[PDB]
């Protein structure tokens, strides 16, 4: 096929607009944090099916759910 839309997979460098007017609730909070400590504040290729996935459950999005962790981790609200 491939024709109407142009093939997803073709460059890895992105960048769309940044971070956002974001409120992240006590869930969005805690789902990050829960995840980052389950992904490791990190994201990979294979964490994508959750990264996605949790954004489907969540509604956060991945460019926020990566810089969220750095927003977060790196000195701040610290908890556990």
């Amino acid at each position: 096929g491939s024709s109407g839309s142009s093939g997803s997979s073709a460059e890895a460098g992105g960048g769309i607009r940044k971070r956002h007017r974001t409120k992240f609730t006590a869930e969005q909070k805690e789902r990050m944090l829960a995840l980052a400590e389950r992904i490791g504040w990190r994201i990979q290729r294979q964490d994508d099916e959750v990264i996605q996935r949790f954004c489907q459950e969540t509604g956060v999005p991945r460019q926020v759910l990566k810089v969220w962790l750095h927003n977060n981790k790196h000195s701040g609200p610290s908890s556990g």
